């Protein structure tokens, strides 16, 4: 027993990071086959950010202009594209660690681990979740650019984020692997800001599920509520009006339990409304959202 | 900038781990050149746990008793031996990812980096504390020991823990790397629990110090305390006493931050009398204590 905020093993992941060098710019780059994966904006300097014309950018730049190192190893660039916000460097080297792996979109809400690199090596792993406002939390430094977001399949990798831009809460936006930023947020000098960041109500409640299997019951109570009264707690204290898919998707979490979706949703109504007695629920003072129902059973019996 | 719990990266234990099976047990084993590590509780059956001679249990053995699986391959056992309460199992084959590494036995308050294993095959990475309890608060299920608790330096890896066993409120105990059981714990059916969980105060500060490195300031006052008064509070609210040693330990983060430490202490102090204003710290409504000085330095300019 026991509940944790859990990565993936990096392992996988670990052996597809490489430095990439343009100019004075130095980020991290996701190798794949013969390709590299980095940020577009490696190509600017420190006054091209202003009015970014990527194309022009891009079109002054040759092959040579892209240095790639691979541990203690430079890789040879012999093609560049771009597509959306991201570069694709063509190196004559395949990765002969690369990975299954597919580039994935994720929705707002579901969760991926984060493999944190300098220099083109990890530093460090963590869990995060797509916020409803399309910013992740994560903790980012200078150089950091490129770090990559994943989930992982039996032996395959799925890569759904890449770092590019910090906001100014200490929030952080990226694109998915085709380039294609999560939310309305660019890879140009304006003024972008993380929305109100609404709590994930499926998320919640799929915790209080996990807190169930690990014997946490003090919470639930005999009288059930309905979707429409829960929702109008929801609204206030900034939850998710929960849905009927997101009723759907805790059915395998309310099968296991004994507990009925809507029983859970009267427990949570009450926490809410009541605040917990300086209580604990999986040793936690607060309603956690960062884990999904699939993160719940993949916990608690899936990785068995 | 951002701050969140941060796992080292996992792939060097990764290639360390294997499948340990006795009679009908199977469990994890940490295999570093030619020698396999694992719980020695293995050699029990479900019926002899109850007043367990492990002596007399290994002298019954022999070399075929035991069964190693490295991936898909079967390693021979060629020998076999007890230290503490970790099984040796010398196997004729070396690790070829055997990485650097050390043994090292951690102080309470101490982090590290936990590499959740089943069936000779990880699972998942998590960030644990080493409570003043003696225990660490993990996430474990059947099967699940003989993972290992590791921090990392440079290439270097540092095992400090092998799980063993859980205790009735969810937590759990195991030992270092030569079979010494963190705290008063054994592996035996006693009736052994939790004691009570105590802040760390020094990690508390540290990580107050984290949020000042990210511009979280709104805490901060203008009035110093003194080690007995801020002590007086903290032995309310079930902090651990501050002594010399740990502000000597914030010294650096101190300096760096031109915060001095009795006036972070000032701080804190305010915030356990007064409580949160609903209020976030790094995003957090509760105050944080399982990053170390070291942690913090560590994260916000280390991993650069
Ligand atoms: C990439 N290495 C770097 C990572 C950030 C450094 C501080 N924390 C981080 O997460 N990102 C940047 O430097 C980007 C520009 C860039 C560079 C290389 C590749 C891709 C993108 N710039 C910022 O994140 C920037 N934020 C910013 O301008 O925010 C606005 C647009 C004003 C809302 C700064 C954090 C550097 C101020
Ligand atoms: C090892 N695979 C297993 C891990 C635990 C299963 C449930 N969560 C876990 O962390 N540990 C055990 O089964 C141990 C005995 C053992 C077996 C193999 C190697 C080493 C040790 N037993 C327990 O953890 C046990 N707790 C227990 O008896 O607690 C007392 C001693 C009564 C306080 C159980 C959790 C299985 C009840």
């Amino acid at each position: 027993s026991g509940f944790r905020k859990m990565a993936f093993p990096s392992g996988k992941v670990e052996g597809c990071m490489v430095q990439v060098t343009c100019g004075t710019t130095t980020l991290n780059g996701l190798w794949l086959d013969d390709v590299v994966y980095c940020p577009r904006h490696v190509i600017c300097t420190s006054e091209d950010m202003l009015n970014p014309n990527y194309e022009d950018l891009l079109i002054r730049k040759s092959n040579h202009n892209f240095l790639v190192q691979a541990g203690n190893v430079q890789l040879r660039v012999i093609g560049h594209s771009m597509q959306n916000c991201v570069l694709k460097l063509k190196v004559d080297t395949a990765n002969p660690k690369t990975p299954k792996y597919k580039f994935v979109r994720i929705q707002p809400g579901q969760t991926f681990s984060v493999l944190a690199c300098y220099n083109g090596s990890p530093s460090g792993v963590y869990q995060c979740a797509m916020r409803p406002n399309f910013t992740i939390k994560g903790s980012f430094l200078n150089g950091s650019c490129g770090s990559v977001g994943f989930n992982i399949d039996y032996d395959c990798v799925s890569f759904c984020y890449m770092h590019h831009m910090e906001l100014p809460t200490g929030v952080h936006a990226g694109t998915d692997l085709e380039g294609n930023f999560y939310g309305p947020f660019v890879d140009r000098q304006t003024a972008q800001a993380a929305g109100t960041d609404t709590t994930i109500t499926v998320n919640v409640l799929a915790w209080l599920y996990a807190a169930v299997i690990n014997g946490d019951r003090w919470f639930l109570n005999r009288f059930t509520t309905t979707l429409n009264d829960f929702n109008l707690v929801a609204m206030k204290y900034n939850y998710e009006p929960l849905t009927q898919d997101h009723v759907d998707i805790l059915g395998p979490l309310s099968a296991q339990t004994g507990i009925a979706v809507l029983d859970m949703c009267a427990s949570l109504k009450e926490l809410l409304q009541n605040g917990m007695n300086g209580r604990t629920i999986l040793g936690s003072a607060l309603l956690e959202d960062e884990f999904t129902p699939f993160d719940v059973v993949r916990q608690c019996s899936g990785v068995t």
